[PDB]
């Protein structure tokens, strides 16, 4: 392991909104595969269904479009039509409260799913432990 194994409570029984305390945006996967954040709770592309592959590993899927969150080779998030190795994330508890998601494929590089204050996604290499951008709270839909 390149990372700790403190896991968040909660489960995957129901879909969730992934709220980023950094700018106050919900993670969004647009039909065209674009990934970003929005403060509009009514948005139909922020409802996400998480599922576990192995303990602590998850897929994060758009309930509206069926797409999987993924991080590509240059650290950019995108919506993938199918589950590949870029769609698995290490879901961990952080600061004894939040949920963080590390790219499994690029786990050794500490690339996280993250949103900037302006609602744009962070590119993998620009994220790291200790940032506010990587902190999420799963909220009921």
């Amino acid at each position: 392991h390149h990372h700790h194994f403190n896991l968040p409570p909660g489960n995957y029984k129901k879909p969730k909104l992934l709220y980023c305390s950094n700018g106050g945006h919900f993670l969004r996967i647009l039909p065209d595969g674009t990934v970003d954040g929005t403060r509009d709770r009514s948005d139909q592309h922020i409802q996400l269904q998480l599922s576990a592959e192995s303990v602590g590993e998850v897929y994060i899927k758009s309930t509206e479009t069926g797409q999987y969150l993924a991080m590509d080779t240059d650290g950019l998030l995108y919506g993938s039509q199918t589950p590949n190795e870029e769609t698995l994330f290490l879901e961990r508890l952080e600061e004894n409260h939040y949920n963080t998601y590390i790219s499994k494929k690029h786990a050794e590089k500490n690339w996280f799913v993250g949103l900037k204050k302006n609602g744009s996604c962070k590119r993998g290499p620009r994220t790291h432990y200790g940032q506010k951008a990587i902190l999420f709270l799963p909220l009921p839909v």
